[PDB]
RNA sequence: CCCCCCCCCCCCCCCCCCCCCCCCCCCCCCCCCCCCCCCCCCCCCCCCCCCCCCCCCCCCCCCCCCCCCCCCCCCCCCCC
């Protein structure tokens, strides 16, 4: 018969996948800090420090957000899920000792983590340049507050919460989202920004984007942190806040993919084009593909998944045309860079999708109305 | 077929986060006390004295409110849902060790709970001031009723009650709601603030939240305690209030999803609208969302739950602008600090909601009339 | 290379208390068993017999095209 000449290649490229005998361990480095829940509140310090400090060098911010997402984690979940990832590490301890040092004469002490990434030098500077900016604040208002402090238990999450806004911008993976990190870090977090002076957007942000790139290990371990985190019962509202702007990352790198269900939605009429058509029996292969991964699928372009190419519809040249003119009519993208291959029908579906959105009168139909 | 082009997102977010490999733990601290029942009575006492003291010092009331919330609940439970929320707990003891110090040159003894959050100095202080106020008390009246001493049983329950109206107005998360807890709190208690000199609403709602503040998992220990508090068969009239207290906190940091439900009873026009039917698709899928949760969705904003933000309806414009409009009109709102992103839908909406409640002609339909 | 060790607190015990006590041999009857009839077997019958190797042709496969991605966005706020 006709029907049985077949063959489902998507299924078969992830069952080979799927199937590999043998397996590769890219080099993570010679070590990796992995602190316990015992430094936690130690580094939610350090992070306070960073944040009461004004004009604060966020150069290790990025490093030293990924320490407290670690410790939150816990030494042993953080080392299972980078054995879990595919890398051979080296765990290094991370925990509390006294470093004595002079200072303009006077001798110091210091409370230090005795970390491989961060050095116990850079560490003291921290707290030194945060007590400046400390007692020129606590001049000002005479007694500082619960909330413009460094104890606070937010001031950790408070700068997660722009590295869940720079996750949520690696799909373009060329730091063009920056300004959209720092726009929403000025909507989002808006009395988190009044109650501490170092929180500064672009300098957070671009730590952030150098850790990511420097360390692409780092960008599994905060995804599966901000899973974890998002797993929880209930907590702050700076948590809340993290946790929001985390699920906004969900599904980026394949927007294209939420657009195709849109202008289905909607009843777009160059969907039933042609050369449209043709393709239709091969873009559902991909939509039911992604249906079968499901949660799985949505950290696939953030986390620079493998099989991340498989979800594409950009392979479409006329349905891709027809979506992103569906999208452009609707006047939902802009600056989006991607290009129609086929013009003709992206400018047929922008006419259309232009149509529909017209006026406005009710609809009677749809209410219960006796 | 352009059926099968689909994406359930929202199920498979939360397929995700269920589906957790690893898990964070949240530095609880140092140590918690975790009483047991035996030590339950002796609370009681404690938070009669709180009561019983005529301008009393209720600094450390929501902290002494946890504490007789964690005895009902007993050491075993108490640590039980605190594992549960996710945080390592230290479990500290709490029974009775008789404390002996001279005041005022007499030696004295008191029955003290040797407590780490609560120090032995200050709770002598608490029933040091009782004492004066006490005496006091039996000047005045000669004879001190059961109703106006420390010993009765509701004390526990009074000072829980209050912590039940700021849980209940806790999704603001900024103490606006004081002023509305302290003002049920002279509507209803009204016959406990009589009998109790020391029922300070405004000084007792301040000290919860600044304990569920500073300690995010106590609020988790309140609600889970609430919770199996309104699970009993039955009990004092205090412990009803408390719980009817309670359950006005159901539903908290979404009352756009039940106004919504409202416009679609009322039958508002602009429902039905062009703009708001777009959005329709995506808004059955939260209602559809909030009743696969039931119960559990409940207390999501009280609890900073990270899947919170997957029941706001705010993300829709049209059909939120028409929904808080019909609440308008209707006048229930006010001074709810919701803006409407579309002013036209709202100002429509309002406008139909106030010609729907005019007059009132009576339905003879309705009744059985032969 | 570096490096004594040690250092507190503390007899034990203490009360109350014999046990036992009654009633009661057992057994007793009836009753050998068996008994008859009866060897078994007997016939007929080797089996087999023919025909027949199998195989034989034709034929590598393959060859094109193609990273992906890129936008926007915390939530919440009333009343009871």
């Amino acid at each position: 018969a006709l029907s049985k000449v077949k063959l489902n290649d998507t299924l078969n490229k992830d069952q080979l996948l799927s199937s590999s005998k043998y397996t590769i361990q890219r080099s993570t480095g010679d070590s990796i800090d992995t602190p316990n829940y015992d430094v936690q509140k130690h580094i939610n310090k350090l992070c306070g420090m960073l944040l009461i400090t004004e004009d604060a060098n966020h150069k290790f911010t990025g490093l030293i957000g990924m320490l407290y997402a670690m410790s939150r984690l816990g030494r042993e979940d953080t080392i299972k899920i980078l054995r879990d990832a595919g890398y051979h590490v080296k765990a290094n301890g991370v925990d509390v000792t006294t470093h004595r040092q002079d200072i303009n004469g006077k001798e110091m002490k210091f409370e230090v983590l005795t970390l491989a990434s961060l050095t116990t030098e850079i560490q003291i500077n921290i707290e030194i340049e945060s007590r400046k900016s400390y007692k020129k604040m606590l001049k000002e208002m005479g007694e500082v507050a619960p909330e413009y402090r460094h104890d606070s238990p937010d001031c950790g999450m408070i700068i997660l919460c722009i590295a869940a806004l720079v996750i949520t911008k690696l799909a373009a993976g060329d730091r063009s989202g920056l300004t959209a990190v720092i726009r929403r870090a000025n909507n989002v977090l808006k009395n988190e920004m009044k109650r501490y002076k170092g929180l500064l957007p672009k300098d957070i942000a671009n730590s952030f984007y150098e850790v990511f790139e420097k360390h692409p290990h780092f960008i599994d371990v905060f995804v599966h942190f901000g899973i974890a985190q998002s797993s929880t019962r209930g907590g702050s509202r700076v948590e809340g806040i993290f946790a929001g702007l985390f699920m906004n990352a969900y599904g980026a790198g394949q927007v294209m993919l939420r657009w195709g269900v849109l202008a289905k939605s909607v009843k777009n009429i160059m969907l039933g084009h042609a050369s449209v058509q043709a393709e239709m029996e091969q873009v559902v292969e991909v939509y039911e593909y992604a249906q079968k991964l499901g949660g799985e699928a949505g950290f696939y372009h953030i986390l620079n998944n493998p099989k991340a190419s498989l979800l594409s519809l950009t392979q479409f040249p006329h349905f891709s045309s027809v979506v992103l003119g569906n999208a452009a009519g609707l006047g939902i993208m802009g600056e989006y860079r991607g290009t129609p291959r086929n013009q003709d029908l992206y400018d047929a579906a922008k006419a259309y999708a232009e149509q529909l959105k017209e006026n406005g009168v009710i609809n009677y139909s749809v209410l219960d109305l006796t």
